[PDB]
């Protein structure tokens, strides 16, 4: 028992770090097979961030302007090109420890890991969900560009995040590994802002089945709600509208404790009324929405991978 | 002078339609260089439309299940894959009429054209956005799945869409073509809506522009307002708010025709609160959102292509 913010093991993502250099701006690229990728801001300097022109950027550019460099070997890059926002950097060198991957963008509520790198070294692992207003709320710091986000299914790593950018607030920007933003930002420095942030209804119905498998139990009630009178209380909360596919998605947690989810949606539009009056959940006096109900899942009930 | 609902010319496109089958099922495919692009749900029979398991449906696949055919002339597949929500189909020829072009994944309020077409033969162009919820207002009958959506930028064939079905409500859902889809919409038959939609203000202001450029000038006045008092009002309208980058945009727009872009804010704002009272813009006695302020420039100023 007990639950944690469990991140995937990274080892298979920490083989295709590398740092890339064009100039004098440093950051970390993906090397996948015989490619590398990274931002395509790292082509810019000081004056060309206010409004670049990447065409003509990379025009000027030749493959010797692009330092990789894999731990101690370098790489050499023998062609580049432009896919939307990412850079691809064809180099001389198949990367031997690239596992089996694929490319996926992901939706608004879903989680993944985070490896946060500084000149193509790994620095830490960490759990974080895609906000409904396509920001991340990360942990960065300068040099952290390019760093990549993703999922483990069995033996295949699913890439689902780029790093790009801070935004003014202190959240995170980036693209998914086509280069196409999550949300509505650019790679420039204009005055761009996130829009306002709803609360994940889905994932603190599933952090709720948690805490009932690991014995907090003080919120639960004899009352039930319907989906139109729970939504109803959820708009007042801004907490994101309930559907039925949420409600087929909660099923195995459903059926594991025998709370019924629209009994458990009475627990809590009980607690947004009525807050939780200094008693805790699962170790915190907040409701948490960072946890999905496959997140849940695989912590109570355990799947490992290859 | 003059103003119309204006598609892109469809030569390059139609000359990519094919016609794939796979089953009892047919719909369109999207065939560039020695690859067919389709939605796979092609694969999915009665049975499936539920609960589908793609990869499994899959697996039970040969090549020899796929029949592609461009006109007459009959396609070999050679080989298969899925990528997200498409399915790839390898061919033994490439085709002789691929265009120079490119995968881009577009944003909310972005416009573009879309061929649509049935058993791989086009039916008719027309232009229409992105909503701000994920759907498009298309127009498409049994059969047009597979149909595509794209823009030109100058000799180069950017594709933003492929069709893959109609919600209740007779708006319609795809996915770019990497295969991941706009909004939060997934490809079996559950019970999923879209959410609220919004009005797209930069493009209302832009077709105001394009009412003073073509001589329509009845909604003017001599106030103007600021950011922060428009978008208070255009809140409560269900108007999506004004950014710097919006009044940055409009420029090229503000600069022909004199009149500075909060100077055009406070008409709209006037037109909110009171109505049209009868008088039409531009032939509309409702107020547009689906031109861009690339859209107009290009109408009202001049662009063709290669
Ligand atoms: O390394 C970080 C960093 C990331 C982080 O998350 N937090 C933090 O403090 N620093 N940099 C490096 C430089 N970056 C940058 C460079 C050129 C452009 Cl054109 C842009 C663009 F956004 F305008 F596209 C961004 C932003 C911040
Ligand atoms: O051709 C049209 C059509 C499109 C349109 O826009 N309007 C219209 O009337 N008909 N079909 C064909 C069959 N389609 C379909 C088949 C299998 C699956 Cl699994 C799904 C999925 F959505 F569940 F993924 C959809 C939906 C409607």
């Amino acid at each position: 028992s007990g639950f944690r913010k469990m991140a995937f093991p990274s080892g298979k993502v920490e083989g295709c770090m590398v740092q890339v250099t064009c100039g004098t701006t440093t950051l970390n690229g993906l090397w996948l097979d015989d490619v590398v990728y990274c931002p395509r801001h790292v082509i810019c300097t000081s004056e060309d961030m206010l409004n670049p022109n990447y065409e003509d950027l990379l025009i000027r550019k030749s493959n010797h302007n692009f330092l990789v460099q894999a731990g101690n070997v370098q790489l050499r890059v023998i062609g580049h090109s432009m896919q939307n926002c990412v850079l691809k950097l064809k180099v001389d060198t198949a990367n031997p420890k690239t596992p089996k991957y694929k490319f996926v963008r992901i939706q608004p509520g879903q989680t993944f890991s985070v490896l946060a790198c500084y000149n193509g070294s790994p620095s830490g692992v960490y759990q974080c969900a895609m906000r409904p207003n396509f920001t991340i709320k990360g942990s960065f710091l300068n040099g952290s560009c390019g760093s990549v986000g993703f999922n483990i299914d069995y033996d295949c790593v699913s890439f689902c995040y780029m790093h790009h950018m801070e935004l003014p607030t202190g959240v995170h920007a980036g693209t998914d590994l086509e280069g196409n933003f999550y949300g509505p930002f650019v790679d420039r420095q204009t005055a761009q802002a996130a829009g306002t942030d709803t609360t994940i209804t889905v994932n603190v119905l599933a952090w709720l089945y948690a805490a009932v498998i690991n014995g907090d139990r003080w919120f639960l009630n004899r009352f039930t709600t319907t989906l139109n009178d729970f939504n109803l209380v959820a708009m007042k909360y801004n907490y994101e509208p309930l559907t039925q596919d949420h409600v087929d998605i909660l099923g195995p947690l459903s059926a594991q404790t025998g709370i019924a989810v629209l009994d458990m949606c009475a627990s809590l539009k009980e607690l947004l009324q009525n807050g939780m009056n200094g008693r805790t959940i699962l170790g915190s006096a907040l409701l948490e929405d960072e946890f999905t109900p496959f997140d849940v899942v695989r912590q109570c009930s355990g799947v490992t991978f290859q």
